[PDB]
């Protein structure tokens, strides 16, 4: 199966997953002198108040907090979208030590983490049929960075120890995304893929500028998870992450000057 270590991590997904060597891959490098302001952008809307979260899971990858989906409760629309994104999951991706695990790069820097808040265009009825299409989903990337405490991420974090392992997952209800938010909603967009297999090409990439700063504890406890199932010789999950991938024939627009 695939996963991050040297036998089954990024260079050897191609094998099962041949789009990987394709025309719109994600993550990219993010160019900041290159990418031009576009005055066409619109805002952001992100509407989180009525978010119904539901469990968490360690898929053996990272871990998911996963949404009732089922109807227009949290959704993501305007920025460079048409039509109405339905909130399904976030999860992180992060490294071993604080200067790698973000998989969207600024100027090649790297951050220690990157949260992705996963959305699926509603015109397609359900996530399976949305990941089929071009313009299926949209993700919202947030950069972590290691300083002060980010209060809104403490309710994940001392849950982690009851989902350490691949499969388990637990109760999480009543989690406010919002909290996981910057200040401000200024952002970078193109047209990518998923990062991890099957690396799909059906993303609308919404990066923000503004990093979350959380603590270095808070990291530390990401750091605690394992890749491997209950048992099994302990593999610590970090690093994570894909690295940049060749932007080929894409721009990168900026929503602000
Ligand atoms: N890391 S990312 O690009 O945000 C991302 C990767 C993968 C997924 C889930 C994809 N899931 C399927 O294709 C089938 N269910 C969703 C999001
Ligand atoms: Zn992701």
């Amino acid at each position: 199966h695939w996963g991050y270590g040297k036998h089954n991590g990024p260079e050897h997904w191609h094998k099962d997953f041949p789009i990987a060597k394709g025309e719109r891959q994600s993550p990219v490098d993010i160019d900041t002198h290159t990418a031009k302001y576009d005055p066409s952008l619109k805002p952001l809307s992100v509407s989180y108040d009525q978010a119904t979260s539901l469990r968490i899971l360690n898929n053996g990858h990272a871990f998911n907090v996963e949404f009732d989906d089922s109807q227009d409760k949290a959704v993501l629309k305007g920025g460079p979208l048409d039509g109405t994104y339905r909130l399904i999951q976030f999860h992180f991706h992060w490294g071993s030590l604080d200067g790698q695990g973000s998989e969207h790069t600024v100027d090649k820097k790297k951050y220690a983490a990157e949260l992705h808040l996963v959305h699926w265009n509603t015109k397609y009825g359900d996530f399976g049929k949305a990941v089929q299409q071009p313009d299926g989903l949209a993700v919202l990337g947030i950069f972590l960075k290691v300083g002060s405490a980010k209060p809104g991420l403490q309710k994940v974090v001392d849950v982690l120890d009851s989902i350490k392992t691949k499969g388990k997952s637990a109760d999480f209800t009543n989690f406010d995304p919002r909290g996981l938010l910057p200040e401000s909603l200024d952002y970078w967009t193109y047209p990518g893929s998923l990062t991890t297999p099957p690396l799909l090409e059906c993303v609308t990439w919404i990066v923000l500028k503004e990093p979350i700063s959380v603590s270095s504890e808070q990291v530390l406890k990401f750091r605690k998870l394992n890749f491997n199932g209950e048992g099994e010789p302990e593999e610590l999950m970090v690093d994570n992450w894909r690295p940049a991938q060749p932007l080929k024939n894409r721009q990168i627009k900026a929503s602000f000057k």
